[PDB]
């Protein structure tokens, strides 16, 4: 049987907490569009402060109306769908319309430029691994001279891969409530019925070496995970049934903690084929015992030796703990046959290659 | 007294190898010229093999005279010779001529373009943390078109940053016997009697941020120690005294395992502000101990605490092995009042801040 371990879940991180009783009044609740399944951005109160979101995200545990999700996920595809990938990475070219639902975890999205403040709701979150929030600076004093109509403190980004730049991918809710989101260029992996992935994070099993850190911009790690933060539920509703992690990227030099939310349900067949590469760091560094993603892995061998030894029946789990007699046989019979001369040869030859 | 436990050295990595018993023929020794110290180029065979120039670097430990060393290494400045910086870092623009000595450990390259390998002796390193050579393909075919004049097999770098890019820089000596090198842009640290520091490197104490992963571009590592590499004696001469570490990087995600030497004598005072800051990982990630580079740290904090804990005699040493009963006695205090839903608002607030 396929469960987990370290699996933390917020779905009841709640008790008598009737104080409010009732959504806090700021109700969250999909409807459908002309086809098109967003926030109900009407009642939706848009203005408030971080803590104010804050206890409102504490009381979003149970009144879900989760009616159209289904249809609406309909649109994501699994990692499966893709055709396969191989050669060097390139860095793509998003242009022109961008019909594909940007929710689903393998969007590709523009680069991050400006964008006009009017048109937002809620905070706007930028992703270096470790979330962060980004705040604004009037438009009429600089030079960035009207976007649109007397708009103030439009938010800007511009913001390279985090190694240089700042951030991987932002995220939001444009005023009609739609999801909208930018980030660095994703990975081409084909220039050097399917459809071709174009890579916006660790597509490790369709393509070897796309990593996190070269091709992943946007909140997404895993096809199966993400990286948690406070209005996770806000901008993407259906990953509600989600469990968190800890995870500890250590991307760019600087170390990085935070949080992460998982596609996973207790009985997933996660044989061997449904493992994804990421790159996690020990939390305690000590006990063997690595809690790591659910259906996942990282390039991190053994202690003693290499080769990653994952449990069958959990799959959070990685473990550790899994010599040169020959060489020390021969430089005996060496030493017994008082060769000094070929002792001090293999003695060097030990030193050059087996002390280093 | 200040000294080190893993550092191994390779000055006498020999014995009885008195076969060739003269450098196997191509001596090599420093020569001035016009007021500029290279290497003699003129005997120093040239179109070697991998294995031939393996074996000549093997049988070089003894023969080097180690006179002009002092007066050539007198271009070098150390660290603190430099300004401080401050603000986000920029990407250098290296134009012009580059008077500056290349072998200093903080000469700032130009970007690794193209080269004619007529004018090359010896492999081409590129520095991918662990070292690798670079061949070549012929200039006439490709869209190249004749750099020089019927020339052949040139050789071609024009990578980016490695976690994007290919290598960091790359290094050789040019036809007539002088250090030639390109990389990355470095970074600059003040556009966002002494000199600018341009920073290649690592360039810790001055510059906080400035880390390797993303300023770094070339062998250098620390101000006092490089990456090793079989024609490391070949192209810089008077780092021979440099005793060898085993390094674990983690770049871009990936892992990298290689040598490095040091500019390390017993007996340096070490206090604490002759610290620099590289990103190593455990090798035996065990025995709470790691060998590291001396002078020098690595943000990844210990087991049980954080808080770097140095060693204050022997440098090379990392240690490691350096809970909430204040909650833990309100709640059972509140167990003991059993006020229940006190108790289980404690509760929660523990699964949510002490348990998480
Ligand atoms: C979390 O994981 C579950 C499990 O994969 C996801 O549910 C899956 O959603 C896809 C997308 O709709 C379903 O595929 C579709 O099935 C219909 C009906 O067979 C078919 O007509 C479509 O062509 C498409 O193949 C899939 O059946 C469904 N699987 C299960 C077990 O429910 C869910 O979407 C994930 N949610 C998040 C937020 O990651
Ligand atoms: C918030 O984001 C949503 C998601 O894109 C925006 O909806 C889209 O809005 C554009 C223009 O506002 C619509 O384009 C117009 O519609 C026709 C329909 O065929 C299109 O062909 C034309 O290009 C035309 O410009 C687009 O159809 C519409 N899509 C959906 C799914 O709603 C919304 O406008 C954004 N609101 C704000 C305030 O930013
Ligand atoms: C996240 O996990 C919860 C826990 O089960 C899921 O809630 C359950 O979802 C199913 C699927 O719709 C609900 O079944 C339906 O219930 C309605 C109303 O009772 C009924 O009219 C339908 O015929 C169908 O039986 C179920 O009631 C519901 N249970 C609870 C306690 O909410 C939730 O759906 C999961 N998230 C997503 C996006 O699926
Ligand atoms: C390895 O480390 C030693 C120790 O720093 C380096 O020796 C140092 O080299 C510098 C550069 O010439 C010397 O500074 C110069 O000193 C002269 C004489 O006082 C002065 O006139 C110059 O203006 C300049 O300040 C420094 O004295 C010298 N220190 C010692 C202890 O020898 C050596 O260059 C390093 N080698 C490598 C390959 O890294
Ligand atoms: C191999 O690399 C060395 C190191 O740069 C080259 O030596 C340099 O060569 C240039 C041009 O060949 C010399 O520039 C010339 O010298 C005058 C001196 O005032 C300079 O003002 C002019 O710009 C003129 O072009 C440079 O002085 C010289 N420097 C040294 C230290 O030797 C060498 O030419 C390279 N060899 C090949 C085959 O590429
Ligand atoms: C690497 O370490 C070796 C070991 O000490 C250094 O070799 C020593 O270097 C000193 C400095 O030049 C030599 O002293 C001089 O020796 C010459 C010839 O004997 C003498 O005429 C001078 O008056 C002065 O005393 C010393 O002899 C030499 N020892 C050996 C065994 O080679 C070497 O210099 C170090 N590397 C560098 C780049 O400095
Ligand atoms: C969740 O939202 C759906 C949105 O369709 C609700 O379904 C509607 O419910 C109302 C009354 O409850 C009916 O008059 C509509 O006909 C329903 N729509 C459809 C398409 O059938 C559903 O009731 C909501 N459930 C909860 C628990 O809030
Ligand atoms: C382990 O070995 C098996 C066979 O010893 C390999 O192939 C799998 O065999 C099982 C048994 O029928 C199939 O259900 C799997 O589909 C096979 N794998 C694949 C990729 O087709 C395989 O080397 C290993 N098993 C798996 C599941 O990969
Ligand atoms: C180092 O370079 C010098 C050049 O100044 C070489 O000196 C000449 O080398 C040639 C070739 O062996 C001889 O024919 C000349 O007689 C040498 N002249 C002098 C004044 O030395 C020297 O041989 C080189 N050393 C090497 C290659 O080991
Ligand atoms: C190391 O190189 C120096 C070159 O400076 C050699 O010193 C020269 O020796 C020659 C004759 O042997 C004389 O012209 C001078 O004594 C030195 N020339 C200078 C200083 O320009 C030194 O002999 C070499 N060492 C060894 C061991 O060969
Ligand atoms: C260790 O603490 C000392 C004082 O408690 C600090 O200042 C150093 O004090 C010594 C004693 O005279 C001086 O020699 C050093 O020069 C002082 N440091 C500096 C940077 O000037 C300091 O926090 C620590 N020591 C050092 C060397 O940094
Ligand atoms: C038609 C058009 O605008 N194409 C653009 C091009 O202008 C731009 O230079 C490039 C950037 O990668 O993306 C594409
Ligand atoms: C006069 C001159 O060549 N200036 C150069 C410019 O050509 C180049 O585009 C730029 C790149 O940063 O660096 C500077």
């Amino acid at each position: 049987e396929t469960y987990v371990t370290g699996g933390s879940v917020a779905h009841s991180a709640r008790g008598l907490t009737s104080l409010f009783s009732m959504g806090a009044k700021q109700k969250l609740q999909l409807v459908n569009t002309n086809g098109s399944w967003h926030i109900n951005s009407t009642a939706l109160n848009c203005n408030e402060s971080i803590n104010t979101g804050f206890i409102a995200g504490l009381f979003y545990y149970h009144k879900f109306n989760s009616t159209g999700c289904p249809q609406r996920l309909s649109s994501c595809k699994p990692i499966i769908s893709f055709r396969q990938g191989w050669g060097p990475l390139t860095d793509a070219n998003i242009t022109g319309p961008s019909d594909d639902r940007p929710y689903c975890w393998h969007y590709a999205p523009r680069p991050c430029s400006v964008v006009p403040a009017s048109s937002v709701c809620g905070p706007v979150y930028c992703f270096t691994p470790s979330p962060v929030v980004v705040g604004t600076t009037d438009i009429k004093g600089k030079p960035t001279y009207n976007w649109g109509e007397n708009e103030t403190d439009v938010f800007l980004l511009e913001s390279l891969r985090p190694p240089s730049g700042r951030w991987f991918g932002c995220a939001w809710m444009n005023s009609t409530g739609f999801l909208k989101t930018c980030g660095a260029p994703p990975c081409n992996i084909y220039g050097g019925n399917e459809t071709d992935l174009f890579c916006p994070t660790d597509c490790f099993r369709k393509h070897p070496e796309a990593t996190y850190s070269r091709c992943g911009a946007g909140p997404w790690l895993t096809p199966r995970c993400m990286v948690d933060y406070p209005y996770r539920l806000w901008h993407y509703p259906c990953t509600v049934n989600f469990t968190l992690f800890k995870v500890r990227m250590f991307v760019g030099g600087f170390e990085h903690r935070f949080t992460a939310a998982c596609n996973w349900t207790r009985g997933e067949r996660c044989n061997i084929e449904d493992r994804d590469r990421s790159e996690q760091h020990p939390l305690l560094h000590s006990t063997t015992e690595l809690a790591i993603l659910p259906c996942s892995f990282t390039p991190m061998p053994a202690l003693s030796t290499l080769g990653i030894h994952l449990h069958q029946n959990i799959v959070d789990v990685q473990y550790l703990y899994g010599a040169l007699k020959w060489e020390y046989v021969v430089l005996l019979f060496l030493l017994l046959a008082d060769a000094r001369v070929c002792s001090c040869l293999w003695m060097m030859l030990l030193i050059s290659q087996a002390e280093a």
